[PDB]
């Protein structure tokens, strides 16, 4: 039939928006954790090009990127749970532009606020995460059509997106004493939160915060 199995390590964001994706369609897959000091033959011959995970196997042939990996298994699996991507391509286009949105003016900046070297980068990374999750509110208030999520009534290309990257999140508010999605700023993300932590797929593949708060603090210090 068709083998499944995601090469990952769990703290990553990218990974956990391949887990979300899978736990939604309920596709069954082996869930193999990677080393990042010291991957395995598998990881390095099916990703040499980066060599960084998520990396989907699928009866053998790799998959990467976890965006792209979400779009295969769109098209692949079908027939078999809800789909991420809208049928119509005005949509489909639209979905695409915010998953942009979310990785080069949300997850970018934030990540230069976590590793930045000098503290002027730290603080543009803040700066601009910040201001992207402003405009990311007026996305979702014309996206939910009274459903709820960026994909109307179903979680979409774009709830995936952004929900992967939501238990580290968490830790930052956490080290930082930053609320990301300030319910005073931002009321439509912050009830989008606590709407999508509360799917069963979330619950399965989102990490424990505890751990990657740890985790985090280790890597910080
Ligand atoms: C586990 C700590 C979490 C830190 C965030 C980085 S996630 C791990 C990193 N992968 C991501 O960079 C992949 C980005 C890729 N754009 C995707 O969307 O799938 C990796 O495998 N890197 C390989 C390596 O570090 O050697």
């Amino acid at each position: 039939g068709d083998d499944l199995k995601l090469l990952g390590a769990w703290p990553s964001p990218f990974v956990t928006r391949v887990k979300l994706a899978l736990a939604l369609k309920g596709l069954s897959y082996e869930d193999v954790e990677e080393d990042l000091y010291k991957k395995s033959e598998l990881l390095l011959k099916s990703n040499p090009v980066h060599k960084k995970i998520p990396v989907l196997i699928h009866n053998g042939a790799p998959v990467c990127e976890s965006m792209i990996i979400l779009q295969y298994i769109d098209e692949v699996f079908a027939s078999t749970g809800p789909s991420l991507l809208p049928a119509d391509p005005y949509e489909r286009a639209i979905a695409r532009f915010w998953v942009a949105y979310v990785d080069d003016k949300l997850v970018a900046p934030w990540r230069q606020w976590l590793r930045g070297k000098t503290e002027e980068e730290k603080s543009e990374g803040k700066k601009q995460a910040f201001a992207a999750v402003g405009v990311l509110e007026g996305a979702l208030r014309e996206c939910s059509k009274g459903g709820g999520f960026f994909g109307g009534d179903g979680v979409g290309l774009v709830d995936v997106a952004l929900g992967g990257v939501l238990s580290w999140m968490k830790v930052t508010e956490a080290l930082s004493g930053d609320k990301i999605f300030d319910a005073a700023k931002t009321p439509l993300l912050a009830a989008w939160v606590e709407r999508f932590i509360e799917l069963d797929a979330a619950k399965a593949a989102l990490p424990d915060v505890g751990r990657l708060l740890e985790f985090a603090k280790a890597r910080e210090a």
